[PDB]
């Protein structure tokens, strides 16, 4: 009522997406009773609601919890859902990894541990091994990030967090994975530009990564759209856009032999 949600059950619908993770983080018998109460109010079973919100549940768990408490809550949730937690996580093949890569910008190391537990159940802390275990999901993960940037349900602060997470993810992917996913990465960076009305330098750093950290050879087939998109960012502010353009032009000039002349649109 203080928030004036349309329906109290709609307020519960919105709030649960984050409350269920904290309810599991408490892992108390009172928490189980409260989950049953919510399922009654939402007219759903206490076992299925947990399996459904397990994405955000495990996400917040790996985001903030202790390993012993993590295992405690895992066993508690398995018993409450009446199914093996490993099987549920298997049923959550990509949705969980999505939220993990969304929370990486907040807790790099915590989500590194979570992905290590993501890979242990998927069958592991080496960064290259982690990237290779995540290299398959990339396109789908990029699509999830893009949809998150697109959704009106998430705030602009959540969008900035997702952008930072995407920056860290592009850093972790390495030049091979980045070069492989360049097209979808460029689509998602265009989405970031579409949202860059308020977080300009954030998207600018994202582009600095997608340019400098990106492959050095195959720059120009993509440098076309890179300049086309960065055109709006320069007008907002030129501080880092100038350095981005310099790295694109000056540094990779030899590998920008023809694509340089191909790009005749340039601001002042």
């Amino acid at each position: 009522n203080v928030f004036d949600f349309p329906d109290l059950n709609r307020f519960l619908t919105r709030t649960l997406q984050v409350l269920l993770p904290d309810l599991a983080a408490k892992a108390s018998p009172a928490a189980s009773a409260l989950i049953r109460t919510l399922g009654k109010q939402l007219n759903v079973n206490r076992r299925e609601i947990l399996i459904n919100n397990f994405k955000y549940i495990f996400s917040h768990l790996v985001c903030s919890c202790s390993k012993d408490e993590l295992e405690r809550a895992l066993h508690y949730l398995k018993n409450e859902t009446e199914i093996e937690l490993g099987s549920l996580l298997r049923q959550d093949f990509q949705g969980l990894h999505n939220e993990l890569l969304l929370r990486i910008g907040e807790h790099y190391q915590q989500v590194f541990n979570g992905l290590s537990i993501l890979a242990s159940f998927a069958s592991i802390i080496s960064p290259e091994l982690m990237a290779d275990y995540l290299q398959p999901k990339l396109l789908g993960i990029l699509a999830f990030f893009n949809m998150q940037l697109l959704s009106s349900s998430v705030g602009i602060e959540d969008k900035k967090m997702a952008l930072n997470s995407l920056m860290s993810l592009m850093k972790l992917m390495g030049p091979k994975h980045v070069s492989s996913v360049r097209v979808k990465m460029m689509t998602t960076l265009r989405t970031g530009l579409r949202f860059k009305d308020d977080f300009p330098e954030l998207c600018c750093r994202a582009w600095d990564c997608f340019v400098r950290c990106l492959d050095h050879a195959c720059l120009g087939s993509l440098l076309s759209h890179v300049i086309v998109a960065l055109l709006p960012l320069i007008h907002i502010q030129p501080k880092e856009t100038a350095a981005i353009f310099h790295y694109l032009i000056i540094e990779n000039r030899d590998a920008v032999q023809d694509f340089l002349h191909e790009i005749y649109f340039l601001p002042d």
